[PDB]
């Protein structure tokens, strides 16, 4: 039987969570963080579903951010595999969303799990802000300003997003709080990049800008943003795929940048 990480991969993967629809990949999350202590708080705007759920009342507040929504498959001709069906084949998980970005938010879900099994007694507060809209040419700046409205202000805050380039880990980009004129502590980069090395041995190259407007919209209210994810080149290709090996080092990273914050 599979690893929880890739238990979970697969299941939001047989979702057909075509932009903007979520076909349940939400609700799977949430029972999952709901059995954590987490309070949930679901949000319809427009044709689009979205959560934040939030465990802890003490600052800082550490986000997981991320979609539930996949670009179309393209041509079923050019597919070696269903595109809704997680397949896998010689250690890679592949199917529409696998890297892009289904594999990471099981990812985060398991290293919730394993952090708070391990530090149930966490300072801070986790949060999870999740829409299902990302790949549009509004679902975010929603959710944003809605906590922002009633002072409820992120600290730090990863999105998953596939970031690499040849092994996960291997870029990740930065956000400038404010747009570079907030004063930033470096705490979370520094978190990350410490996480990053631990798994790795090797530092990420940095990127400051080119992310998703997504991430942007977040760092320009305040926070703290760093992007890290799975390798990206099959992203939005017929046959995406992800190494399933980079599944379990991304689970960790994610664990130790929440040991190193809040353990
Ligand atoms: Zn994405
Ligand atoms: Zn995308």
């Amino acid at each position: 039987t599979d690893s929880p990480v890739l238990a979970l991969a697969k299941e939001l993967i047989s979702r057909q969570s075509v932009t903007p629809a979520d076909a349940g990949c939400q609700d799977l999350m949430i029972e999952r963080l709901k059995a954590l202590g987490f309070e949930i708080e679901s949000m319809v705007f427009e044709d689009t579903t979205n959560f934040w759920a939030r465990r802890g009342t003490q600052s800082p507040l550490f986000v997981f951010a991320g979609h539930t929504d996949v670009v179309p498959a393209g041509p079923l001709s050019q597919w070696h595999t269903p595109p809704f069906e997680p397949t896998v084949i010689d250690g890679f998980l592949h199917g529409r969303g696998a890297a892009d970005m289904k594999g990471s938010l099981a990812c985060m879900i398991v290293a919730v799990e394993r952090f708070i099994a391990e530090h149930p007694d966490h300072q801070g507060s986790i949060g999870f802000l999740i829409t299902s809209d990302e790949e549009g040419p509004n679902g975010t700046v929603r959710v944003v300003e809605t906590l922002m409205a009633r002072n409820e202000l992120i600290d730090m805050c990863i999105v998953g997003e596939p970031s690499s380039t040849l092994a996960v880990g291997d870029v990740v980009k930065n956000g400038r709080r404010g747009g570079g004129f907030l004063t930033d502590t470096g705490e979370l980069l520094a978190a990350v990049v410490a996480a990053v090395e631990e798994v790795n041995h090797q530092a990420p190259a940095l990127l400051t800008t080119g992310g998703t407007s997504d991430g942007r919209f977040i760092a320009q209210m305040g926070a703290q943003v760093v992007e890290l994810g799975p390798v990206n080149a099959t992203i939005h290709k017929v046959n995406e795929c992800v190494r399933i090996a980079d599944l379990e080092k991304l689970t960790d990273m994610y664990q130790k940048t929440l040991n190193h914050l809040l353990g």
